[PDB]
């Protein structure tokens, strides 16, 4: 499970027809608002009004330990983004927006209403998943890319897009169960902060 979470991981947003970075940033807490606070974390994109399809834009959020509701004991890492209910809303129609970031199921999981109940006045959390590191596994390390993998991607071409190809090793260790998929599933890559640094972990007691 986890202890403590971080202040900071990255979410990969994979770009759509007619996806903008106002609607990213509402979907991550950021509020439309205040989207420009996204420009120091995708230095490839100079005008966050163009955006290409098939490209990425890397989205920031706060990194919690939670208890999954019902479920003896299991914890996890995730960046909950409150969403207000209103009647016609389900679980299916929340996860859509953010495509192979989350999915209903895990939504499901991680909120504490059957699916088929929910009431029309309450607030449930989309769950986007992510990594604090681990000293154990690399002082080096403490900034994460909640990357999904789709089309070919594997965690090893993947982490070489990441320049990561010569830590691979280290790399599959912050990804259990995820060495030998292809295609799918979400894995977890290290990557340098706006200011260059991948924010060292400190020394445990
Ligand atoms: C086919 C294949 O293999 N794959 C793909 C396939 O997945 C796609 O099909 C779609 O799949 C999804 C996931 O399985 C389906 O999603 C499910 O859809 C059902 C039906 O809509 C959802 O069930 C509804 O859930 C809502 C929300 O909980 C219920 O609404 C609540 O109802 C209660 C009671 O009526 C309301 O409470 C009342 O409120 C009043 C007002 O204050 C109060 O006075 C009363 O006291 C109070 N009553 C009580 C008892 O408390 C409550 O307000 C309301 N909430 C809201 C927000 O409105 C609703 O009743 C449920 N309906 C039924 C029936 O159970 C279900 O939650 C949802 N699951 C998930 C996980 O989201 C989807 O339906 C399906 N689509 C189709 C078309 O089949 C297909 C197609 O896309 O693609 C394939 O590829
Ligand atoms: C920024 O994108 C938002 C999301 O767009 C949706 O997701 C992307 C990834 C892509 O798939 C798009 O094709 C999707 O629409 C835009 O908001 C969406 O706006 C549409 C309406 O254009 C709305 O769809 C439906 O509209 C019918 C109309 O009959 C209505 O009955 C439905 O209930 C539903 O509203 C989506 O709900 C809406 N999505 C969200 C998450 O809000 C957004 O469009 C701008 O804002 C909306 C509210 C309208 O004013 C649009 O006309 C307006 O252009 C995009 N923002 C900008 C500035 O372009
Ligand atoms: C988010 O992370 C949690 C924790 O890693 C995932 O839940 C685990 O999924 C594996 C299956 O690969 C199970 O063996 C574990 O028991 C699950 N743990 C818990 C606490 O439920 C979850 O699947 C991830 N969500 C997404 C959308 O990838
Ligand atoms: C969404 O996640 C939040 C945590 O960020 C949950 O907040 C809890 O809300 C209940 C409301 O009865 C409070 O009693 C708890 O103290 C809150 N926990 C906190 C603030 O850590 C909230 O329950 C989640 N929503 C759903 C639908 O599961």
């Amino acid at each position: 499970g986890c202890s403590a979470g971080c202040d900071l991981a990255l979410a990969s947003f994979y770009v759509t027809p007619n996806q903008n970075v106002t609607n990213m940033a509402d979907l991550f807490g950021i509020g439309a608002a205040n989207y420009r606070s996204l420009a120091p974390y995708n230095p490839n994109i100079p005008n966050l009004d163009f955006i290409n399809v098939g490209g990425r834009v890397n989205v920031y959020f706060t990194c919690g330990c939670r208890s999954l509701p019902g479920s003896p004991g299991a914890t996890y890492l995730a960046g909950a983004f409150p969403f207000q209910m209103s009647r016609g809303q389900i679980y299916t129609s929340v996860a859509a927006n953010y495509n192979n970031l989350t999915t209903a199921e895990w939504l499901q999981a991680t909120n504490s209403y059957p699916a088929n109940n929910i009431p029309d006045t309450a607030v449930i959390n989309a769950t986007v998943n992510c990594s604090c590191g681990d000293a154990s596994i690399s002082p080096d390390y403490g900034l994460f890319l909640t990357y999904p993998l789709r089309a070919e991607d594997t965690l090893a071409s993947v982490a070489a897009t990441y320049g990561l190809s010569s830590q691979l090793d280290v790399v599959r260790r912050y990804n259990p169960g995820m060495e030998s998929a292809t295609g799918s599933g979400i894995v977890y890559i290290p990557v340098k902060d706006p200011n260059g640094s991948y924010l060292p972990l400190k020394s445990p007691g």
